[PDB]
């Protein structure tokens, strides 16, 4: 296989010694799969903070979208991975990205319930006032949800 695929392979299995190799031996740090995902957003997705470094450090994008507008802070925003969401922000992540369906990673952890994100993304300029598509805030999905902790950060 060609290095970016293999790379995409290697990212969402958490070989980190295998990600580490094949960037640097010059794999597409932004090669894409099927439906448009990154190697970051895999590594996003799958927990793995080691290779989220690796790939930061040579240079992926750490906006990038998939074809359904997600980026990997959205997925380690929707998926619980509270150091990775750290870290993207870090690297200048778009706090306020929307996806198809006008989700900030905002309203992804409040959907999800994953507080301390919430918490984190606030102090990072997250637009609390942000509608998505269907017309509703990160406040209003907390509450069809049923969360009263973060329906109550949400309006400190
Ligand atoms: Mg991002
Ligand atoms: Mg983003
Ligand atoms: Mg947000
Ligand atoms: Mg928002």
């Amino acid at each position: 296989a060609d290095l970016g695929k293999k790379l995409l392979e290697a990212a969402r299995a958490g070989q980190d010694d295998e990600v580490r190799l094949l960037l640097e031996h010059g794999a597409d740090v932004n090669a894409r799969d099927s439906i448009g995902s990154t190697p970051l957003h895999l590594a996003a997705a799958y927990g793995h903070l080691e290779i989220v470094r690796l790939l930061l450090e040579h240079g992926a994008d750490v906006n990038a979208r998939d074809s359904t507008g997600t980026t990997p802070l959205h997925y380690a925003a929707r998926l619980g991975h509270l150091e990775i969401v750290r870290l993207l922000l870090e690297h200048g992540a778009d706090v306020n990205a929307r996806d198809a369906m006008g989700w900030t990673p905002l309203h992804l952890a409040a959907k999800k319930g994953h507080l301390e994100i919430v918490r984190l993304l606030l102090k990072h300029g997250a637009d609390v006032n942000a509608n998505d598509h269907f017309g509703k805030t990160a406040f209003d999905i907390s509450i069809d949800n049923g969360n009263e902790d973060l329906a109550e950060i949400l309006q400190s």
